[PDB]
């Protein structure tokens, strides 16, 4: 099974204790534990995540975990690309309590758990 | 005279029975049955549209054919570029039946007539 | 694919500054960029009209686009031939912002879109 | 870093697709990921529980992980077992999406996540 | 002291009879007057600013002036990019009169003085 | 290019941490950037403003700003000085949130962007 992670803008500045890279390393470890291969992505830019979604059609991707950050309050795009991908399943996350547009074209969302919403989106991708 | 089309995010996605290609070679015969010169463009980026709307300017274009997708309901850096280039005539084009804040900086909307709306906005800029 | 173009009583007078054969020459470049043979077809009577649409019965025409012209709003008769070829693939188009009776036996309408409005219908029909 | 999980009651007979000794599988690759080492015990018994709290007071646990079952909904000597050790750290899991006496004597609860509830809680006390 | 000038997108496109050349050399003749640094960015793309912002993170910027254009009105991301970096003071200016997302994460707003806002921004950050 | 900065009573008393003579070197500094030339100029005589504003209209003066502190409230003499001159365009300038007599006889008005406003100023008069 292989499995991407997208983080959207701002995302990187986690700790400005934990910062994004303590993220990365808890993601890459979990997939070892669950035995799937894991792809982790960031960008600062709406049209490199479209980008990356339209990729993962090509890429035989078997489930999607994204943190669209604040584009999930206005990201029409976003959330058109999303659906233009229904074949795949893709669960939301927001590592803070944060109405969205991304929401109901998604399988689920996790919100409000800290790092360990990632945990919880990648279990329910397995199941 | 020379034409220019501009394509938003997602669109390259159309089909995913006719896609994206289809539309493409019936926008470019369909140019030399009307005797002018087209040039076709897409991006998923909000600022790679804005820069080829920017080029369009200096490079003598006589009209713009524009279907900004997702865009159409929230970017007003692409409506302010439109605004920005109010010498050269456009016309907005929408595939299916979709309030739009790119609209008013246009010299006419098509709707909801399939792929057939690029052809009648190519007849309505040599009018 | 073979598509039949209708034009009713009058039309033949555009521009009395783009004229009638201005408007053939568009739909001829046109069906070329397509790839489809087109029949243009102009009388100003209602009964050539309707042996034109018997006629296209027994040719086997693909689809047809039709201006009526102002019997739009009264030739019962021109409706009830089109409903007489219900296999036939129909769109109506009106030149200017022209209620009528020969919409409901078409496959769609096209209104005020200049000259362009006959693109837009072939569109339609090779889609 | 030790971790405690404690499934409560009928916890073992899940899948009677993924069964319990799927979770457990679930649970130690992700303990290896995390970088930590975890215990994991069940039983039926509600006294059984309540000694194994108390031997984890004895151990130096650093946090725990409790489902327990239907014991949630009535045990107020489980509740007062788990405000006896208030110095550890304590997340309570439900696998569906089930008013609670256990609830506000711990740090966390996570709902309705199946078996993906579990690793958000490994996360909620990494972090 | 260094100061970071930030424009968004459209700004490029002044006098399009002061134009943008004409914008960056009373800047940065201000600069030499005032005895600060100065750099002076545009870029229509949304990420490009974020990046910029990120990066003077990193490069112990005393001060940023930001005309955001159009994304004043609708972008949460760089309102969000704005909040991650609150250690470094930051003045908004609009050069033509334009509610604003972005305004209550920064120290002022200089609105409708022309191009003559960003002159009292810079001594708005030297004072 | 001729510039004349006026400043009113109590104006010299700035700082009694940046003082007045900081502000002089700042609007020198200024004009050098803008290449223009500037005088500046201090009375606490109501007196000898209005004999300065009649000297500025024999000198062929391109452009006054003035702060005149407390004159604003209650010198019509000032006030009618200035009208005096209407072939001269002039700004007036309040360091601190200051109804006022000598607003409606000038071309703008800066308020409460500390010495900053005086930059604003010299920009809104070379604009």
């Amino acid at each position: 099974m292989k499995i991407l992670v997208i983080n959207g803008p701002n995302i990187n500045f986690l700790g400005i204790p934990l910062n994004y890279d303590d993220l990365v390393e808890m993601i890459k470890g979990t997939a070892k534990g669950l035995k799937v291969k894991v792809e982790v992505f960031q960008s600062n830019h709406e049209g490199a995540i479209i980008d990356k979604l339209q990729e993962a059609y090509y890429n035989d991707v078997d489930g999607i975990v994204i943190n669209p950050g604040a584009f999930t309050h206005y990201s029409y795009a976003v959330r058109d690309a999303l659906a233009s991908i229904a074949a795949i399943p893709k669960i939301e996350v927001h590592i803070s309590n944060v109405t969205s547009v991304t929401v109901p074209v998604c399988q689920g969302e996790v919100v409000g758990l800290g790092l360990g919403g990632y945990l919880a989106a990648m279990g329910m991708l397995v199941e």
